[PDB]
């Protein structure tokens, strides 16, 4: 009836009831384990060419309403019976239906609240909802962006945000973020054979500079908005260098770390994911919270595939960078992480150390179960990528499901797109 | 026809097919992943009070005398019939069989190998095997052990070893370790409500007490072996100090480390794990390779549970260790690991440190591909507890899966023990 949780550093044990409302088959088989798999179909939903089989669609949208009015202090049977009768005929009479904005904005958060991955769901309720289902064109989805962009950076104090596309119709009409990220920078290969930027966006750099995008070529060129709406072929943007806030990285010992001439984007945006809601699948949506800081000093600046400037900060730190038990890695990404920090504070911009935010998973986790029995949570992804045991959830058991509503990925438009001309 | 995996740091793809090999069901569901779970039932090897039905061990004895013989440069069909012959003959006879020293040391070194969570694989092959399946007292078992701990231990020069005794019968005389490791430290629930030693040993600590060893109420006090032999109860043994190597904690610059008066054992020696080959159980063969200095400087030394030092490693480094974001944990774990490794390589005992683990097991895991496609591997535990994206084994995705031979966990020994008197 219940699946046992134990977190060893307290001994504490709770018990998983929550994962009986998981849908179809997860990423694992029966005799063997894919939990390390980035991309498993289990978190993908893919492309249509029709419409919702209605004898898929009804269920789902009467379970969702259910969960809707169900969430409510005091509950209101009479709106929601009629409100259960206006989606069934709405259902017959259209063949899909539309949510209220309340109901969008409680799809939104359950949504964020269920995804196993994310470590900032303590701050689930907090969402500023922007609907846009109403859109039709490339370049209003674009101010969609923009005013979404400009309302979530704030001058550096960032609100959590998402904007809302319309839903997908037949599948052959999709509105689509071609960017995995709202703000991401170009990676360009260089005539002498190097790399310039982030290598990481390689092949997209050079799709936008196949659309028509030109190349500044940088170290930090933010890359254009490649915009689909409904699903005609993409349309590029740049997006207003004014809307995109960057912090200067500056350690607070170290004067040297300046003349590494770095800087990051301040907004964490997901640009290419879908929303599932009651049994609706709302295929462009961007979203974004506050950085962590380990994403930035050691994801962005420390993977050897992306910015790798490990070795060069080991040497100015004077390390035996030639000897791995010197253990040089360590403290070259300390102070790495360190001048993040340091800098996104000096520049009055909001951020999060991964210390902080694991004891406030900690807490979500602990309200969840007392709260609904349960907490989906991707170990892998919850520890962050340095100090591992020495965070909470390091030591934190965990059940990994996917409820609904749910924020999927997606088949990388490009690979799918039929284009018009 | 085979699972797909990739490393996202070289884009390097690789094809899993060896899980084709795997036995019963894994941790996970169907939609539901388990990850993260220490000790799942699907890891652990359990008691029986009756010997393995004929219809069981006869399949699974021909499966592995045909991995056995299909192991070698040259085919020798011949006496792989005999072996094949002459094993189903003293399964008749016996309901049971003995397995050859050679297949017994193939047997070791193939289940070391299908450990999922050991990340000093590609040492394999290289493992000291002790025969003492003649044993038939606990003083018997007592002898073994201590020729084991001097064999590996070897001053310092750490030698990987596996001692394996009697194989179960009929399940009412199993040879068991109580311990959980060979070495381990005391820990005493002092009289002024603190706590002395390891927190972790709290309750085995109590039982041999209880079994009339006597607490000697040190940080460090080296717990005695418990042995059970041919299902009889337990009798306590203390190690020969002279027998436990250990290893004073000393930084290579701060002077007031060593005032934290710190040492910790050089043998690192799993006690408590079965070994089942080819039908057959053998619930006692403790094994011991050497340590990885994260163990000692991470998890011993700096879990809150444990030795729990981190704050007063900070404050001696004069850190912030009053706000979190300052990321002092971050700093004062790392020299703590500097401790660890400075000591060992000073006192020529042998020692690991993770950034070189990770590279020895990413060169291993490429072997293992390449030799038999596929490597069983449980990201969750080969990640290192600190610098993790820092390794390359975390932009590694594994698959884990449970071949055979295998080492199994067991339900604790105290727990389902029928005491004579
Ligand atoms: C308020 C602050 C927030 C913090 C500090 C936070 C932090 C994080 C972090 C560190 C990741 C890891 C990203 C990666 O490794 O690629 C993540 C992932 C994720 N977050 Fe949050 N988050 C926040 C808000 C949000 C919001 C507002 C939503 C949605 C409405 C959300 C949805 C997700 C999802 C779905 C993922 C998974 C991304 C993926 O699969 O690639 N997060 N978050
Ligand atoms: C030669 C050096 C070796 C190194 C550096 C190495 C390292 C490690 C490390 C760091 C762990 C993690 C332990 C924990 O977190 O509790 C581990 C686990 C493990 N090792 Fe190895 N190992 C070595 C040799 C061996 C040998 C000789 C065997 C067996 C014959 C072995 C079997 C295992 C098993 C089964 C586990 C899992 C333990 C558990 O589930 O609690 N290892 N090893
Ligand atoms: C939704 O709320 C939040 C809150 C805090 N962090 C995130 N992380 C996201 C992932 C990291 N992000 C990137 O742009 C990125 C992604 C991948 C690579 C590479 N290879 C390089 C950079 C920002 C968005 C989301
Ligand atoms: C087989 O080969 C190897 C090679 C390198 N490391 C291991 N690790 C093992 C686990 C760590 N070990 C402990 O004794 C221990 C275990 C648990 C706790 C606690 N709570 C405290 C201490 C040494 C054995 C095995
Ligand atoms: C292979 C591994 O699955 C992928 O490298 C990991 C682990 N955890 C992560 N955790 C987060 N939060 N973000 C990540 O990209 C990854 N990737
Ligand atoms: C909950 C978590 O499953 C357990 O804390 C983890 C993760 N990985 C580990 N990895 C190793 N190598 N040893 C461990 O004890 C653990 N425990």
């Amino acid at each position: 009836q219940y699946v046992r949780i134990k977190n060893w550093g307290s001994g504490e044990i709770l018990h998983d009831t929550l994962h009986h409302k998981a849908t179809s088959d997860f990423t694992c088989k029966s005799k063997s384990c894919l939990g390390s798999i980035m991309n498993p179909k289990s978190l993908t939903r893919g492309p249509r060419d029709k419409p919702t089989p209605l004898e898929e669609l009804l269920p789902h949208a009467i379970e969702f309403i259910n969960q809707y009015y169900g969430s409510f202090k005091e509950a209101k049977i009479e709106e929601h019976l009629a409100r259960l009768e206006a989606v069934t005929k709405e259902i017959e009479t259209t063949g899909t239906y539309q949510l209220t904005l309340d109901e969008l904005i409680f799809a939104t958060k359950m949504a964020w609240r269920n995804a196993p991955r994310c470590i900032g769901r303590i701050q689930w309720s907090n969402l500023q909802v922007f609907d846009a289902r109403n859109c039709s064109t490339a370049q209003e989805m674009f101010q969609h962006i923009c005013r979404h962009i400009l309302y979530a950076t704030n001058n550096g104090n960032i609100r959590s945000a998402i904007t809302v596309f319309p839903q997908r119709s037949d599948g052959k009409h999709d509105f689509r973020l071609w960017n995995s990220q709202l703000i991401r920078y170009a990676g360009y290969q260089m005539p002498d054979g190097t790399i310039r930027g982030d290598a990481a966006t390689l092949e997209f750099t050079q799709l936008c500079i196949d659309l028509g995008w030109k190349p500044r070529y940088g170290r930090f060129d933010v890359l254009p908005l490649v915009l689909q709406a409904d699903g005609q072929d993409p349309e590029v943007f740049e997006i207003p260098p004014d809307l995109v806030l960057e912090v200067t990285m500056e350690h607070p010992k170290y004067e040297w770390f300046q003349e590494l001439g770095l800087k990051w984007y301040a907004l964490p945006a997901v640009a290419n994911m879908l929303l599932e809601v009651g049994g609706l699948e709302f295929p462009a949506c961007p979203f974004n919270g506050w950085y962590m800081g380990t994403e930035i000093g050691v994801r962005d600046f420390c993977d050897t595939q992306r910015y790798n400037i490990l070795e060069e900060v080991g040497r100015r730190m004077g390390l035996e960078t030639h000897t791995l038990a010197s253990l040089w890695k360590d403290r070259a990404v300390t102070e790495i992480n360190v001048a993040v920090l340091h800098s996104f504070q000096k520049q009055n911009v909001t951020i999060m150390d991964h210390h902080t935010a694991s004891e406030s998973f900690m807490k979500h986790m602990q309200n969840e179960y007392r709260a609904r029995g349960g907490c989906p949570a991707d170990w892998i992804w919850l520890v962050p990528p340095v100090s591992g045991s020495i965070t909470p959830v390091f030591h934190q058991e965990m059940l990994n499901y996917v409820l609904s509503p749910f924020y999927y990925y997606q088949i990388e438009p490009w690979k799918t797109h039929i284009w018009q001309n």
